[PDB]
């Protein structure tokens, strides 16, 4: 049964989190929008396969909004990793299979690099290493404009507009307030701090993905990096939000991939 | 432009339509599967103006090169095409060249780099087919009118610039209309399995590989992984499948810059 609630960690973040299942741990880190309701459907699916799945709204975002300003400013994968480790400690999650898209992927890599002992296997998806043109000036315009532009962009990168819309009014209202905050704290600092150096990529198993429908140039570098390093690399259906666009396929991937590493 | 436009019948029976412009080191522009060289009209002059002798041609059975034996456009592979092209180069007095090619054209480039390395300065393959998208799975099973309509829409949508595509002209599109069925029956089933992407195909001459920036990742995902694991220069170009049509200037610049690196 799904549990839903809050926990305040020692860094002051009042986290909204959810959990379902029993068995080895699976952690689902959201993308930059930090909205975990996006994992609702797949979470049940993954949990039903014998895993304890944990997800949460990111610091300062959605229901995890009661957080120190520091936790949503000058964000990097390593910064988020620290926060997540503190959360995992409080939740007594010793080791986990970890998923993450975009800033979430950066966080996955940071975890694999700096906290390898806590990671079974990492599943990064679309690690930002170079922003597209649409994000160049996003941190520079007024909040209403950021929301409007980012709501459109996200929908366009959704991989399934119907499913995107079908996330619901509550989710979309939360996203609306998240966009400006995300804009000021993420796109400028996330890409330059991508943990994609040789030294970050070999401590724990990694299975890397990019969206099947995502324009090649966007995450091209992820592919080259993975291939050059000898890391498993492939695609998932959809674009930036496979968990929303293709919940069944997404769940399958997580389950199958994590299963490879159980002992 | 001061461009030669002519015909030559090679020993294999193909009556080729070819174009040539400029003087200097040779650059060869191999069309994509559609085999219409008029798509290179603009960039040809641009490349030629940078000090290169540029040659192009309609592919066997296609457009103005349509007077060719059926076997030159059936059960097509990159290696088969390479054979024909080598024969053509011999008649045109081209000894070594920088070679460009997209899709089947790219398969051809690789075949040339693998099997005729002496004739290749550097190869510039773009989107080598290794696995067809679902839209092409049954394209050979239908009748010509159906193929022409389906492929004309398919090509336009993945043109990378529908305005430019349309701007090719009705003469070009009329030629294309007839090419579509021939391409379908002879290319998609055999081009992918014969992709010269094996280790031994890729290291005899310099290769600079590209994929369309706007092309869906999955389509040519394998090109990227292969190139990367093999230590081959890999990157993107604006557009999709026809950068020479969608983005003539950027295309021309890429060819020139890339070819220039290997000149003695
Ligand atoms: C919010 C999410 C998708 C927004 C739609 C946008 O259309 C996605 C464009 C791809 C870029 C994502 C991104 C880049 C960056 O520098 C930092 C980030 O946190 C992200 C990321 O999390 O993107
Ligand atoms: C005709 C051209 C583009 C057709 C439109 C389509 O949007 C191109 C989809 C990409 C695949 C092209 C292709 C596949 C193949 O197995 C053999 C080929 O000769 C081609 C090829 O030359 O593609």
């Amino acid at each position: 049964t799904r549990t839903r609630g809050y926990v305040t960690t020692k860094d002051g973040i009042k986290w909204y989190y959810e959990q379902e299942g029993s068995g080895p741990d699976v952690v689902l880190i959201p993308d930059g929008l930090g909205e975990c309701q996006m994992f609702d459907k797949p979470m049940s699916l993954i949990a039903s396969n014998g895993f304890r799945v944990t997800t949460f709204d990111m610091p300062g975002m959605s229901r995890s909004s009661d957080a120190p300003p520091e936790t949503y400013q000058d964000i990097t994968g390593r910064k988020l990793a620290g926060y997540i480790i503190t959360l995992l400690d409080t939740l007594d999650i010793k080791i986990a299979s970890v998923w993450g898209c975009a800033s979430g992927a950066s966080t996955v890599l940071a975890l694999c690099s700096d906290y390898p002992e806590r990671v079974r296997n990492g599943m990064p998806h679309e690690v930002p290493t170079e922003n597209p043109d649409i994000l160049l000036h996003i941190h520079e315009v007024d909040p209403a404009t950021i929301s409007q532009e980012m709501a459109a962009n996200s929908r366009a990168y959704s991989g399934n507009v119907e499913a995107w819309d079908a996330l619901g009014p509550e989710v979309h209202a939360r996203l609306h307030d998240n966009y400006p905050r995300w804009a000021y704290g993420y796109p400028r600092t996330i890409p330059p701090s991508a943990p994609v150096k040789t030294e970050d990529l070999h401590k724990v198993p990694i299975d890397w993905t990019v969206g099947a429908s995502t324009p090649t140039k966007l995450f091209f570098e992820n592919i080259v990096i993975a291939a050059r390093e000898g890391i498993n690399i492939g695609t998932l259906p959809g674009n930036h939000f496979p968990y929303v666009s293709h919940p069944e396929e997404f769940a399958k991937y997580v389950v199958e991939t994590s299963r490879k590493y159980l002992k």
